[PDB]
């Protein structure tokens, strides 16, 4: 009933498919993604950081709104993305550039907030973990995410090739994509033999059988900071395959994979760079992470590792050098780069409630 200390921020931008409208942008630099329940993300006027409102993220137990990897598994999301495009990013261009970017899901590739392939960048942000946070949460609170372009496809005959935007736009007319997998696009039909339309007159389609096409979509985040199994962990992922293979689920478990011993497949590596028992992670105070990433350089279609990456992390609240300039494989073999998000990404088929605050982001 006191609604003065917290301000719901409920606008959500589909950053891959839609430009952010000015009145959806937060503090001139963020848009929000994930569930839009009023408590999911709020500006917090009580817990100030550097004398300014911080951001309170909350997922209650019922707040998983996304399908997880396995049938019957779900996941939850309330995050800020530092990467999005606005209408100004398409200013003066032919109308079809934006329209085709929505269909190819490459809208945010036209916007600010990404770091290119093989680049080096410094990041800083702060987190505030309440003492009430359950030690068995399974949540990623900051991540650096790839930006694959789904115009890189595999044909039914197994050829990996780059479609032009126009070619992809044509393919999407006949193909219903379920994540990365193409299916025959089938019109649902009424009884007079006509295509069904929703209440707004929009034609409705469903997926038929797989049609052989695959597109580059999804993939693990190259870097994630989170809690799992009673540990705070930092996990780095690398994928050197030109077209990522979604079936190759090379993914280290902080509870099972020893620290700094990469788990590898033929193309992927997943490394737990740091672990700290949950009780040793400070509570009810602001912790500032300083992160330096030298992104791995990959050889594109050659699939080589041209140059290894490196990861450095400091944790201040005292300064602990928790990841000390580690040579590491980190990134994705894509044409495009990486963007930062923070918030709640509740994974591992968990519904344990999550709530904490974040603030103070910068990158250089
Ligand atoms: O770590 C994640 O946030 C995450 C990994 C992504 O690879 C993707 O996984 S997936 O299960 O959906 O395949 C989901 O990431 C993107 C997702 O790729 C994207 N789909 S797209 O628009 O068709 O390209 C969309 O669903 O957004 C999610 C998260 O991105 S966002 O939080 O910046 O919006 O989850
Ligand atoms: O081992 C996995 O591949 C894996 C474990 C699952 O528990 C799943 O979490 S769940 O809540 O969806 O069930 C999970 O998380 C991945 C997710 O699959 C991936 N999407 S994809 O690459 O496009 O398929 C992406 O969003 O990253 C998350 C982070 O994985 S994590 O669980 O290791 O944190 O995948
Ligand atoms: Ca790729």
């Amino acid at each position: 009933k006191n609604t003065q200390t917290l301000m719901p921020l409920t606008e959500r931008v589909n950053v891959q498919a839609d430009s952010a409208r000015i009145n959806q942008i937060i503090d001139g630099c963020w848009v929000a993604v994930g569930t839009n329940k009023p408590h999911a993300i709020q500006r917090d006027f009580t817990n100030l950081f550097d004398g300014k409102p911080s951001y309170r993220f909350e997922l209650k137990t019922e707040d998983n709104t996304l399908e997880g990897y396995a049938k019957g598994e779900t996941k939850g999301r309330a995050e800020f993305s530092y990467c999005y495009a606005t209408s100004d990013d398409f200013r003066g261009l032919p109308a079809d550039v934006y329209q085709k970017a929505q269909i190819t899901k490459t809208v945010y590739h036209h916007g600010k907030g990404a770091c290119p392939q093989g680049s080096s960048r410094d990041y800083e942000f702060s987190v505030y973990i309440p003492s009430s946070l359950d030690s068995n949460v399974s949540t990623i609170f900051a991540q650096w995410h790839g930006m694959p372009d789904r115009t890189l496809v595999q044909t039914p005959q197994g050829e990996v090739k780059k479609l032009t935007v126009d070619e992809f736009v044509e393919l999407e007319k006949t193909t219903f994509f379920k994540k990365n997998v193409g299916h025959e696009k089938v019109a649902r039909l009424d009884k007079q033999g006509n295509p069904v339309k929703d209440k707004n007159g929009k034609p409705v389609y469903k997926a038929g059988k797989p049609n052989g096409w695959l597109v580059e979509q999804g993939g693990y985040p190259p870097l994630a900071f989170g809690f799992s199994g009673g540990l705070f962990y930092i996990k780095a992922n690398s994928d050197r395959k030109w077209l990522t293979d979604k079936d190759d689920r090379c993914n280290a478990n902080p509870g099972k994979t020893p620290v700094m011993k990469p788990l590898t497949s033929e193309y992927k590596a997943s490394t737990i760079a740091y672990k700290l028992p949950f009780a040793d992670f400070p509570k009810d105070c602001w912790i500032t992470f300083r992160v330096h990433i030298d992104w791995t350089v990959y050889g594109k279609e050659a699939e080589t590792i041209v140059k290894p990456g490196m990861l450095d992390v400091r944790m201040d609240y005292v300064s602990k050098h928790i990841v000390d300039n580690e040579k590491i494989l980190i990134g994705r073999n894509d044409e495009d780069g990486y963007y930062f998000k923070f918030g709640i990404y509740r994974v591992g088929d968990s519904t344990v409630p999550v709530c904490y605050n974040l603030a103070g982001y910068s990158e250089r």
